[PDB]
């Protein structure tokens, strides 16, 4: 949970950036699902996505 | 080795993109040290960047 307030502290720190709710809302639940459902990787391959 | 074999197969499968010798070294030391030094994502990390 810290490490997705990190995530998304970084992602509040770039205002240039548009980040629409849908996607905030994946990354959320990407987060949310970690080891469980699925690693890492993908959630960081959204964010470079 | 086997697996090795089979990633740069695979790798290689898709012979058009340009690989440094960076890179490739890069591939060598994930592969070499697996689960001693590093897991097999940061494989997949450098692939799909």
């Amino acid at each position: 949970q810290r490490l997705e307030h990190q995530v998304f502290t970084w992602i509040e720190q770039h205002p240039k950036l548009i980040f629409s709710n849908e996607r905030r809302q994946e990354i959320a639940r990407s987060i949310e699902g970690l080891y469980e459902e699925n690693r890492y990787e993908q959630v960081r391959e959204k964010l470079l996505a």
